[PDB]
């Protein structure tokens, strides 16, 4: 059977709209969305006091419709799955770098992570690319001098995700810019005509962070945005897509997948195993990561024996599903990292 995927490009706090919009689809086509993927700006503002965060022109210090989700005055019909872009209410994705439900059936990936829905497995790359931050460290808690630099995709995810295809393969891989160098993979003299600007840029165009991983894993699906247009190309065996901004609609495409199996949101066992062996350079609260470590280093140790040890651990403490927590962010990150440590210090390294 068939199993169709919206993929959503920058919603910049749209969300009824969106909605909407999936609903038109799904009663005038009457196919059945399984799930929503979005590829960033997703301005999950809680309240007034979390526009400090946005990093906007003045023209858009805007709201937008997040708060109706998080107040319960308004429920995303379908399960949507996101990472973050350069609009983003950053102090709460900092707080939930680890991944976590914003509210009702949206799931933030996190930093980057990957993720088992339907028998697939999503990979998300969260942020834009600014050389001068990509070494970086993450500062907690979220301070407002931080609003500049939060959203910027920072170099060791490329680290963090290397291994994840050893096992088998990357079916969906989400970025918010483009991997670097896409952009001449495809139809760029018909893209140059409707994006004059992009062609100043030629192949230096996207992310060299999203270029490598992109290599690296070579994922049947490669979807961004950020760029606010639509565009397709071909590298290799993975299929690039680029989307739109909603209110055009070149912001939501769908993908026509096989399902094999009807599984819940999970967390992804190889991803899991990385998220503990690189504990000890995520330790330090206050400032992560610990680059004085090495990160492939760190997941060099991984083995059989202790990959099948802390998914024990992570089903005792945590649970394979991924569950909606409707506690604040802030509780949730010290709750997530408790477990992290936990079951790190178990496994006696
Ligand atoms: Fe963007
Ligand atoms: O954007
Ligand atoms: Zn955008």
């Amino acid at each position: 059977q068939i199993q169709h995927i919206a993929i959503v490009g920058c919603v910049h706090g749209k969300y009824r709209e969106m909605y909407r919009q999936l609903s038109e689809y799904e009663k005038s086509t009457g196919k059945e969305i399984s799930f929503v993927i979005c590829t960033g700006d997703m301005q999950t503002l809680r309240y007034e006091a979390d526009l400090v965060y946005l990093k906007v022109p003045p023209k858009y210090k805007q709201m937008g419709d997040f708060h109706l989700y998080y107040e319960g005055k308004e429920k995303a019909p379908y399960l949507t799955l996101f990472i973050g872009g350069n609009h983003e209410s950053s102090n709460v994705l900092l707080h939930l770098y680890n991944g976590g439900f914003v509210c009702f059936n949206m799931y933030y990936l996190g930093v980057c992570s990957c993720i088992n829905i339907n028998g697939l497995r999503i990979v998300g790359v969260s942020g834009i690319y600014k050389s001068f931050d990509e070494k970086k460290p993450y500062t907690y808690p979220p301070s407002p001098n931080d609003v500049v630099s939060l959203f910027h995709t920072r170099n060791y995810v490329i680290q963090m995700l290397s291994n994840l295809s050893q096992s088998s393969q990357i079916d969906i891989s989400l970025s918010h810019d483009w991997p670097q160098g896409i952009v001449m993979k495809g139809n760029y003299k018909q893209l140059y005509r409707f994006q004059p600007g992009f062609k100043k840029d030629g192949a230096s165009l996207g992310s060299p962070i999203n270029k490598v991983i992109l290599n690296t894993l070579k994922p049947k699906y490669w979807i961004s945005g950020h760029m606010h247009c639509e565009y397709h190309a071909e590298e290799g065996p993975t299929h690039f897509i680029a989307l739109g901004k909603i209110g055009y609609k070149n912001a939501i495409s769908y993908l026509d997948l096989p399902l094999k199996q009807k599984t819940d949101l999970e967390y992804d066992k190889d991803w899991v195993c990385n998220l503990i062996m690189t504990w000890p350079a995520f330790s330090n609260k206050a400032q992560f990561p610990d680059l004085s470590y090495s990160i492939s280093e760190l997941l060099s140790k991984r083995t059989k024996e202790l990959d099948k040890k802390i998914i024990e651990l992570w089903e005792k403490y945590i649970g394979l599903k991924i569950i909606y927590d409707s506690d604040t962010f802030d509780i949730q990150f010290t709750s997530r990292r408790f477990y992290i440590e936990k079951i790190y210090n178990e496994l006696n390294i």
